């Protein structure tokens, strides 16, 4: 039932559902089967950073993922999000481990959306940024296994008290205020999203991955979404 638009950092390739044979980054429009992908040289144990940009004039959603001292990976897709998403939506982070595991730690997360109307004032906006997470992080909706406060970070998937990641885990963090992406009077709508992450695993085959996503305000973790479904989708269709 949920309506999901997402940018995915897919660390475990599942070639039987359309994934490339290599870890990658991709744009998902209402399906795990990414409309576009790009090769991603994931670095186990290092902090990477993901950037996601869109505007209603260009009508293309793009994402760039990079690690310090490393060439970045870029993926883009032509898409009018007004035709897939509702007027009011919630944005968030999601992550999953399945048969294989990894830590899905968010060290920082910022977001900006602006609606620009034909009138002279011309600006409606929502912006937030987390560089320090708290135990009772009231302005975030945590779903599934997601917790906050551990080393002031957001953990989207379950991690043991000794630091070891756990498998068969899924978790998301939604910003608690709804976001206004469409408006009748608007002449241009746009948004940016940024987040820093630490994926770490004792396995040479980490799984499953981390995604940013924009969805209906009542979205919840679909049941059985542990694994490559990344907490976003109920199936691989
Ligand atoms: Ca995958
Ligand atoms: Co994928």
């Amino acid at each position: 039932a949920d309506t999901i638009v997402a940018v995915e950092l897919d660390t475990y390739p599942n070639t039987d559902i359309g994934d490339p044979s290599y870890p990658h980054i991709g744009i998902d429009i209402k399906s795990v089967r990414s409309k576009k992908t790009a090769k991603w040289n994931m670095q186990n144990g290092k902090v990477g950073t993901a950037h996601i940009i869109y505007n209603s004039v260009g009508k293309r959603l793009s994402a760039v993922v990079s690690y310090p001292n490393g060439d970045s990976a870029t993926v883009s897709y032509d898409v009018d999000l007004d035709n897939v998403l509702p007027e009011w939506v919630r944005v968030g982070l999601s992550a999953s481990t399945g048969l294989y595991k990894e830590t899905n730690t968010i060290l920082s997360w910022s977001f900006t959306s602006k609606l620009k109307s034909n009138s002279t004032h011309e600006t409606n906006a929502l912006h937030f940024m987390f560089n320090q997470f708290s135990k009772d992080q009231k302005d975030l909706i945590l779903q599934g296994d997601a917790t906050t406060g551990t080393e002031g970070n957001l953990r989207l998937t379950r991690v043991s008290s000794n630091g070891s990641p756990q498998g068969s885990s899924v978790g998301r963090a939604l910003f608690y205020a709804p976001v206004h992406i469409w408006e009748s009077s608007a002449v241009v709508a746009s948004f940016e999203a940024t987040f820093t992450f630490l994926i770490k695993s004792p396995d040479s085959h980490p799984a499953d991955g981390i995604a940013f996503f924009i969805s209906n305000i009542d979205s919840s973790i679909p049941s059985g979404s542990t694994g490559r479904l990344l907490g976003l989708f109920p199936d691989a269709n």
